[PDB]
């Protein structure tokens, strides 16, 4: 079926091994930045007419980039570098790679085996820096595992709980002329042996059957849910229980919707966080109990047997200790649960309408709700326009911060992949890259990075890739001169002290600084200003209307603050539901 | 003599101690960019009065602005940065540290310690990471081994083979209050008893003894020599031997003198390369025999007695094994070799006129040289005029690749700690943030950051810093763009086929992208074009003479090749000296 | 409360602190040979007029006794020795205890710290060595840390799930003066708040309903319940429900008593097994489903609702995925699940005869059974005798093999830490060791080492140590000439095809060797030898009957074969119940 560019006994380099490896993984796009221990690799990709390599202008969104294009469409991203500071560049990228569970393939040059341990030119011991930050990694020792390590590569980061694996490539091994064998099985005994098996039926009754005892159920629903989207939807019509999100699961369940409690956590709706609290039966389907969603573990959920199905039993047990668990794919155990619903359904009879009403009062007590002063632009209003003028069916990528909080909780996404952002490094910078990968896995698709002015001058050098790739990046960045979430926790626990906050000239305190808008024309990126509310719409459609890559810089006022608020190890009555930096 | 901000008995946060602990270590300086779990440590920063903290727009722009700091001044260079990504955003910075041998301490923020190993909020095994790529490194346990802790991260900074040392301090360490106790002892018992001793005059007169008997003896001076400018010099005058310096090396004898053979190695000048060949005494001072400057270890100084003087028993004997050896710090060697040099003078009666000459016409047929075509500013010539103009008193920061070895070519530098380049990992993007921190350390100097427009755009960001902090560095940015030295190897070893090295945009293969002037402007830092050399000197002098920050873009024709050139793992007489990319 | 015997304000050596800190910790026996590096405590050990030492005559041997020490009573087993060989001695103790949960602190002297990483005289990296078979260990680098690493190793040692715990103190910090402070606090944040809290009365109520829904419940206890005998026979007389026990888990429950079903697993009784193949739930308390009593995971308890209670979380669903999980004490849930027990009883009534009976006729169809032929010895018999004439209340150590399995099957042990034996990594030549441990423990206690003459062998140097501190072990050698276990497989799975498992000489066939009973005799031991079943009863009697140590050689034909017996990685349908090497 594969058809090759070289005779079956025909000796060839091992980058072009490498090459073919990719090609026969399925790779349609790289992003990789030249160097000279990755030079013939680099030559290998151009004899490739089924690849395109992206030429980033930073290794670090060159990974930012692969992310992007993994997390928007469910296949691996692959970023190549050169060595030394080639592979020290994409270490951020592979921490928040892991931490986030996004499949991701790191190719990285190093120099001639024989070199290794020398401090030759450019060398950095790669795989003994990522160990800790990357789900595996590899050392090619020899040109004949190239094919064998790859397919090893690709399974590892995409199998079980995705996750980043780097590849280490000396030099020497990628000039050594050999006839690779793709038919050599992979090595990994251990992991195969460990891959959960589908869900059994006993576990998934008993979870249904808990199900009719609760009268107050609630699904907190994660990133383990992203291709699950259907079996959630069918789950829900069939229970009725209402939809509690992470940040990472965002577009799971579409969040236009009367059974959708929204995200839940530190800056979580307080009647998703009520639900929790209150909760006597908690689903939790492909999450972590992270600290920002639980608070104080001993207060989460306390009241309430909770079910977790993950697909790391590591994770199961790891922060709370569930009353029933499942190591499996939650996709299967949904679908397995699904069935024994719509059977035993007539004799079920699940009706939580009361635990939904006694939810629905506090959703109508206490909403999201912002602020407008004057004819200053409210952040909010401005992502809950981008969402009315896109119909909610853009794909966001974002920065780190508030303006990643607003974008989370005033934009309602309907499916999933569509919510780009990163949740538990939080690395800023990645926004703008990460759209940049977004908009090459979905060429027709509207992609719109919602940055902050700190984290889109980290990588701004980025601008130059879009408009070199000719790529329609949106970007609605949120202006507001300052390290917003930083200066936020000043205003709250540090009597509003500012200890290096400040982003914009102190020399010229009203002046908006930097000027955005000549970033994008040094990149010949049209880009234009908003600071009155009501010229906000008018702006947000020519952004989208002008084809191509477009930056709007939108001025708001600093004195913003995300709420509601639960600081950190908190529990539900400690949440903040006002104030600001005024 | 160190007056406290607080009582003897007076306990306060850890972060309070930590900044205190600085302070008596004479920092002045830190470059640290705020995040959660470095907040408490920016509240106390602020409360400082004579540290500044500058802030960059990238952790990485953080840790390369504090080696400009160190490489400039002979201090060590401070950066600070928050869990996670923070963190792994000053990798490359460390990496480049460890191999440059620059002495930095970097401190970051860590997650509450109970919460370490839970894949907390933001959390990375930072020390974990950086193990290989850093001299040492903590985790700080207890508040109250803030100011042991600290102290040795100094002592081990700055002392025998300078470095960067990582210090990670949890959240809730930072907040612990504590009454600090600074006349604790370090716990470097191994390290201490390493510490190698004065040179014996056994071994020193042995090393003038060889002299003498020498015909042909060669000086190869390294970064290891950046201490001992006075010393080497009157080794110099005492020995009359020619000197051939590293790319680290360069300064440590003013490249402006007859004596001087200018750099060695892969692109060292054809003389330089001559001497060392040819020489029957290689006196290797402050070097690690790279492979840069070697090519072929067997074929390199293979006709001559090999005295090596180092201050790391480590890299005596690592590549080339010596005749000769004092393992020592070669400043105190000097200055013991000159006072035997001085007495046993007149019974010494050292004359290597013969070999001075047998390299001078070596020096005349064939010399550093470039080719004028028409009126397009030769990259060589700018660097040459910028020394004029500047008269060689200027402190250089450059970018890796062509431009990056023509500064190092084109420029004499008068005095070490002039010349700030990345040799070792060879990172791109640390020019202009190198000069960041020169400029603060040498606030009355002439900074100047010889860039190409692939590295100045990595780190562009950092130009928002350079305004914000009012510091007068220019830009002098050699625009050809492409990736210079990956292309001329293309041109080399692969056919001229371009594979990602062209930087600008394929739409428009004639305009130069992007448009560096308006990042320029972006930041209110003025900055204007050059592209006829008749120009040239004219714009240079603008640059200079206007107060503050300037970038000057001079468009340089790509084709241009550094020469001479060994390739790698080559010969002296595999040594190129002509052609180009046309 | 505690007298020290220096002066609050006295300085005393490092050395002197150590001890002290073992006399607060309550120690009173440690196991320490002397060496170089470890001379300063042994001086201070001499000072203590509360803690003995047993000077053991291997390292090995010291280990081993520490592990009988600690396995028989419920405290920490300690030994001391010096460093290199000393410490690389302890190693496979070390591994031992760690597998199999046993709270040990081992104590190495060092080379000075100064000479660490030198190759100095007789130094090992013990902490690198022994980093993956210690629960924890430490290098301690500072007398002022002496007081806060013995104070934390100990309770690392014994908290939670008990291990290993090993600390290495340099020479010279052994020597330092200094005033010990006893007020330090521990550094483990993260361990403890990581320890388990008590369960939740909703998690035992819902095992509670379970259990009351079931209809064929089966325990499956191993050793974690051996502190919990009180807690686990209320349970049993509340619930009525059939208890089968791991090697480990041996004497929790009566072995004499209806509702045992006594051990499963591998050799296990066909009634465990069978019980535990057909259960419908599983209670697995203090267990760790390990490959010995699971064999085939996925036909391990398939059809069955299984219970899983662990102190570490790590544990729950490594191997088997729980229906149920309770990460804590077993003993505080038994204590919990009691109570709920004895008051819904009446509500409740629990009922499980027809299970029992159905698992009874198993029993009486398929018992623990020994074939006895002409006048030869069988084992069995031997083991079932020392039983009757000691009234089971002995406290039993043995080797590794046959001799264990039956030590294991032929004996009812009637309490937790009656039974010693090697399970995890089942160590040869801990018998006898683990025997001189557990007598120094339990001075009046009847203590007797059913030993195999190749694991007896292996450290039978230990006799001197026996007569030396004039221990009343007696040692019940079952000499077959063999390595039996491997022999029984060599027949089993290689057609009998003898590989290096004969322990005699093979120059006289016929003549048993070596001769245990000089051993013996070597060191001061009376002994006998016995060949003929007739007078069995008598020798063992006389072996009990006569005061100190006493060496019982019992002669038996090799050809015995353990059974039932179910291949590794089998199922119950697998077991194999006849056939021997004859
Ligand atoms: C400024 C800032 C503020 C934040 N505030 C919040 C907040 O208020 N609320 C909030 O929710 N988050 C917040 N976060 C994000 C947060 O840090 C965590 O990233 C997020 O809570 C993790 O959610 P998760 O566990 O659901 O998803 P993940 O971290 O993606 O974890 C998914 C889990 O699902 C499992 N799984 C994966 N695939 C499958 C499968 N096929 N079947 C079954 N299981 C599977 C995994 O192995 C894993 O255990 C914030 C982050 C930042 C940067
Ligand atoms: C594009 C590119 C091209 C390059 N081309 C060249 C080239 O052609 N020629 C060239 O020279 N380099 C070149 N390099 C730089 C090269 O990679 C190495 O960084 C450089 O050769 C190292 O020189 P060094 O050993 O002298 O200095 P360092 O790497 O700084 O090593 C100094 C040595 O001195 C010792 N020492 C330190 N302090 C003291 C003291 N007080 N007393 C005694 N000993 C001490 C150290 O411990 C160490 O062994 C290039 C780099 C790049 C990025
Ligand atoms: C020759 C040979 C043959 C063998 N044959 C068999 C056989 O046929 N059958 C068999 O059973 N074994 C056999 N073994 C022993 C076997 O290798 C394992 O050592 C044994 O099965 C382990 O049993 P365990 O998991 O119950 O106990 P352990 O290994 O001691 O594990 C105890 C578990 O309990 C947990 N726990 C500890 N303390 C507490 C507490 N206070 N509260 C709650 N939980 C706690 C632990 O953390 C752990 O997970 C054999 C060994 C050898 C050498
Ligand atoms: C300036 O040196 C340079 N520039 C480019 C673009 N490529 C290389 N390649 C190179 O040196 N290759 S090598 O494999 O012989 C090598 C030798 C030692 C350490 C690293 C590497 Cl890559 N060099
Ligand atoms: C959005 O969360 C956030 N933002 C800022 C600016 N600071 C913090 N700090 C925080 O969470 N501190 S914490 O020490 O309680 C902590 C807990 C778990 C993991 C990491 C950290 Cl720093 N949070
Ligand atoms: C034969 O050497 C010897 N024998 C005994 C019984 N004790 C020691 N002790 C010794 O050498 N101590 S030392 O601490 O100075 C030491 C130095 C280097 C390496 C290890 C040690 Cl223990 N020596
Ligand atoms: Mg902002
Ligand atoms: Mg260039
Ligand atoms: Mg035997």
């Amino acid at each position: 079926t594969f058809i090759s560019r070289f005779a079956p006994d025909q000796p060839r380099k091992g980058a072009d091994i490498l090459v073919e490896a990719l090609e026969r993984q399925g790779v349609e796009t790289v992003f990789a930045y030249p160097g000279g221990a990755s030079m013939e690799i680099h030559q290998a990709l151009t004899r490739s007419s089924s690849i395109r390599n992206v030429l980033p202008r930073h290794e670090q969104g060159g990974v930012f980039a692969a992310e992007g294009y993994a997390r928007s469409s469910g296949k691996p991203g692959i970023c190549i570098a050169t060595s030394g500071p080639g592979a020290t560049n994409l270490v951020s990228g592979l921490a928040d790679a892991l931490l986030d569970s996004v499949p991701l393939v790191a190719i990285t040059g190093q120099v001639p085996r024989r070199m290794i341990g020398t401090d030759a030119f450019q060398e950095t011991p790669i795989v003994e820096v990522t160990r800790s930050i990357t789900k595996h990694n590899y050392l090619v020792m020899d040109v004949e595992d190239i094919p064998r390590i790859i397919e090893e590569a690709f399974f590892l980061a995409t199998s079980g709980r995705p996750g980043p694996v780097l590849v280490d490539v000396p030099k020497d091994i990628q000039q050594q002329l050999a006839i690779p064998n793709w038919e050599q099985a992979m090595r990994l005994p251990g992991y195969m042996s460990r891959m959960p098996k589908p869900p059994e039926d006993s576990h998934l009754e008993q979870i249904v059957r808990l199900i009719s005892e609760s009268k107050k159920p609630v699904l907190y629903v994660g990133g383990g849910c992203l291709n699950s989207s259907d079996e959630l939807g069918r789950f829900v019509e069939l229970t009725g229980i209402p939809v509690a999100s992470t940040l990472m699961g965002l577009g799971s369940y579409p969040c236009d919707d009367e059974l959708s409690l929204h995200m839940l956590g530190m800056h979580g709706t307080v009647y998703a966080n009520y639900a929790v609290e209150h909760s006597d039966l908690l689903l939790a389907f492909g999450v972590r109990f992270d600290d920002r969603v639980t608070g104080k573990l001993e207060a989460f959920a306390s009241r309430a047997k909770i079910v977790h199905i993950d697909i790391d039993s590591a994770e199961i047990g790891k922060n709370k200790t569930p009353h029933v668990s499942v190591c499996g794919d939650v996709k299967l155990a949904l679908q397995g649960m699904n069935k024994v619903l719509e059977n035993r359904a007539e004799e079920l009879k699940l009706d939580f309408g009361v635990w939904r009403n006694e939810l629905n009062v506090q959703k109508q007590k206490f909403p999201l709700s912002f602020k407008t002063f004057g004819e200053a632009i409210p952040p909010q209003y401005a992502i809950k326009v981008l969402d009315e003028l896109t119909d909610g069916k853009a794909i966001i990528s974002t920065g780190v911060g508030q303006h990643q909080m607003w974008a989370a909780q005033f934009y309602n996404y309907k499916k999933p992949r569509q919510w780009l952002s990163s949740g538990g490094l939080g690395a800023m910078g990645f926004g703008l890259p990460a759209a940049i990968g977004a908009s090459v896995a979905n060429p027709d698709a509207i992609v719109v990075d919602i940055d902050g002015d700190g984290s889109f001058i980290m990588n701004v050098q980025e601008l130059a890739t879009i408009r070199v790739e000719n790529l329609p990046v949106k970007v609605l960045l949120l202006n507001n001169q300052h390290l917003g979430m930083v200066m936020q926790w000043e205003d709250r626990f540090y009597k509003a002290n500012r200890a290096h906050t400040f982003l914009g000239d102190p020399a010229q305190e009203d002046e908006i600084f930097p000027n955005m808008l000549l970033f994008a024309a040094a990149c010949g990126i049209p880009a234009a200003r908003v600071t009155k509310k009501a010229d906000l719409r008018e702006a947000i459609q020519t952004m989208l209307d002008t084809p191509g890559p477009y930056l709007l810089d939108v001025i708001c006022p600093h004195q913003e603050h995300v709420l509601p608020m639960i600081p950190s190890g908190g529990t539900f009555n400690d949440v903040i539901t006002e104030g600001d930096g005024r």
